[PDB]
This record gives C-alpha cells, structure tokens and sequence, in this order.
C-alpha cells in the first residue's frame, strides 16, 4: 500500500523526495520528473533555501493537470530561529508563498533547539557558539496547533525529537493536537529501535531522513561508512535483482516508516520509485537491522551546547 494513515486522519504516501541539497537550478525539474514518476509526497524546508523552485514544479504540474492538489502531500520544517510564538505563523505562510500552496498537509518543527531570531539561521556569539532563544518546544507546539485552526496546516509534527522529547508534548497541558509525524534519522547503520518503537506505540508515524546515508553531506569524509558500497547491503540487493538504493528504501518502508531519499537524478529519481514490486525477507530485514553502529549524519554540532540538544540521550 502506498499510503499510511495518520493520526489526523490523513494518509501520507510513504514514500517521497527529499531536496536538502537541491541546488535551486536542478531542483524544479527534478519535482517535476518526480511527480511525472509518480511521486507525490515532497519533503521540504526554508532552511534548504530553494522551496521557491520547489514550489515551481508543483505548481506546474497541477496545472498541467498532472496531479490534483488533494493527491499531493507537501511537508515543510519550522526553522529554529523561528521558535518565538510570534514568527511562527509568518514563517508558515513565507513557505506557503514560496511553495505557492494556501495549505500545507504536514508542517514540522524542524528541531527541538530554538536560536535567537535573525537573518542568521546560526547566530553565533563572538566566541562561535550558537546563540539560543529562551522560547520553549511546548510553547512552540502550541503555536503549531494553531496553524492547524488558521487552516494553513492540515497536520503538525516535530522532527529529531528524542524520546524523553516526544514525551513532554504528549504530556503537554492542555494538549489539542498530537503530532503525527517523528521525522528523524534512519538507516542501517543508524536503526534507531528504541525511538521508532516509542512513537508507534503512541500512534506517531515515523519519517526516515538521509535513508541512503547523505553521501551528499557536506562534512563527509573518505573514510566514512557507505551504505551505497556495503558489499553486505550489495549482496543483499542482487540476491532481489535490485539495486542497492532500492532496498535502502524498501527496508524502512517494511518497518512502517515513511522514507524520503533525496535525488536530483532524473534516472535515481525513476530508480528509487520502483520499491513497490518486492519484498524483503524477514530475514533480511533481521539482518539489515544489525549493521546499526549509532552513526549520524546529522548531529548538529554546532550547537551541543542547547539546553534541548536532542542527541546526548541514548534515544
Ligand atoms: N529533518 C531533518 O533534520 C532532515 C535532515 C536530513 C535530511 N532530511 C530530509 O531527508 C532527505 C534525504 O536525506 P539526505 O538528503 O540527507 O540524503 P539521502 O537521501 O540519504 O542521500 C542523497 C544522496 O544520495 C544520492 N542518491 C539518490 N538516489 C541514489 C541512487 N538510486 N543511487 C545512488 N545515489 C543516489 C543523491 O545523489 P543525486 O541527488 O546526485 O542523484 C545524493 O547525493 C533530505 O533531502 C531532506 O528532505 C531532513
Ligand atoms: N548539521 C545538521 O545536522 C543539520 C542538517 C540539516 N539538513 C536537513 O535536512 N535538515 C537540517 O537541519 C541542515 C540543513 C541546512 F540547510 C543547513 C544545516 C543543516 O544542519
């Protein structure tokens, strides 16, 4: 199935393309090949500066009747310099302008750490650091619920939330909307069971980022681990007649996750859609799962500092 249900009573496809990264002049026809392919789930953000090209291709394509916008599911990330419960709802509508949508189908608070307010995304103190904002994640949701009730959102959600984190929004006073979606790192090398079985059971669906490890990153180094190249995840794949991609998306798809690799590559952007005509064996699902060596892309390291710094708790 394509599609899992929400908490919101929504259903979002499970699979869809991540454009961290995109460079503004590939990114537009690379949505629009994608939605041609059959996408139709984009994973967005401010911060990745390029939701104005982004938003190009979805507007196209719905003009060109490619797809109706009831069929899309477009997400977008809070950004933490807009935290304060007064830039909230402008930063909304700015992506909703750029995206050239009047809703977003899920709007996530892109991490746990609040920065001081600026045109900086980083603010720095004289000495390096990031400077925080004294705006808290519960006063945050809350902002967030009331996109909901404006009609700019049609779901909330949190994303590199730890589990102690999820909890203090569930235990929110006066919570009125849970979030749906924990957007959070997830690959073989990153599995991350105890975080992923604490949202489910709350009912929380679960989005893995940089599935394929972000060879893309731009701190990567020759000496890291690669997915792409572990003759382990290899033999896998050609025991499947699949390319190794393939089933880097197809594993957290068979854990009831959502996945969102990025591609710019009109044939990996083809490639990558095709996980919908196998199947994983348990076995190889077990066996997928044991290459986990807690390794994470995405640390924001510049800013371990934050009283909310989500990575110091084991999960
Ligand atoms: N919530 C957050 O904090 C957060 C953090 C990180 C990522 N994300 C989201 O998650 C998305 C995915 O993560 P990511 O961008 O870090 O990396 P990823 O999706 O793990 O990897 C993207 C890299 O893989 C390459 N690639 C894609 N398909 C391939 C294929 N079939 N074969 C070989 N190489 C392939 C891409 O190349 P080309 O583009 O050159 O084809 C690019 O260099 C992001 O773009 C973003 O939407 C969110
Ligand atoms: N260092 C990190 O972990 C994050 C990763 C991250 N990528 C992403 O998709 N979400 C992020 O927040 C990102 C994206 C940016 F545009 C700029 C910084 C950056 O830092």
């Amino acid at each position: 199935a394509s599609r899992i249900l929400l908490n919101n009573g929504a259903k979002m496809p499970i699979l869809g393309l991540g454009t961290w990264k995109s460079p503004p002049g590939q990114v537009t026809e690379a949505v629009k090949v994608a939605i041609d392919v059959g996408y139709r789930h984009i994973d967005c953000a401010h911060v990745y500066q390029n939701e104005n090209e982004v938003g190009v291709a979805i507007q196209e394509k719905l003009r060109e009747q490619v797809v109706k916008r009831e069929e899309l599911f477009i997400v977008s990330k809070l950004w933490c310099t807009y935290h304060e419960k007064g830039l909230v709802k402008g930063a909304c509508q700015k992506t909703l302008s750029d995206l050239k949508l009047d809703y977003l189908d899920l709007y996530l608070i892109h991490w746990p750490t609040g920065f001081k307010p600026g045109k900086e995304f980083f603010p720095l103190d004289e000495s390096g650091n990031v400077v925080p904002s004294d705006t808290n994640i519960l006063d945050t949701w809350a902002a967030m619920e009331e996109l909901v009730d404006e009609g700019l959102v049609k779901a909330i959600g949190i994303s590199n939330f730890n589990h102690l984190q999820v909890e203090m929004i569930l235990n929110k006073p006066g919570l009125k909307y849970k979030p749906a979606v924990n957007q959070i790192e997830c690959h073989p090398y990153l599995t991350q069971e105890k975080l992923i079985q604490y949202c489910q059971s709350k009912g929380i669906v679960v989005t893995a980022y940089s599935p394929l490890g972000s060879p893309d990153r731009p701190w990567a180094k020759p000496e890291d681990p690669s997915l792409l190249e572990d003759p382990r995840i290899k033999a896998i794949a050609a025991k499947h007649n699949k390319t190794t991609a393939q089933v880097l998306i197809r594993f957290p798809m068979q854990r009831n996750l959502v996945v969102i690799p990025k591609s710019v590559t009109p044939e990996r952007i083809a490639e990558n859609f095709k996980v919908f005509d196998f199947e994983l064996s348990s076995q190889d699902m077990t066996t997928l799962l044991s290459y986990n060596r807690n390794w994470r892309v995405c640390a924001l390291l510049r800013d371990t500092s934050h009283k909310d710094y989500p990575f110091h708790e084991e999960f």
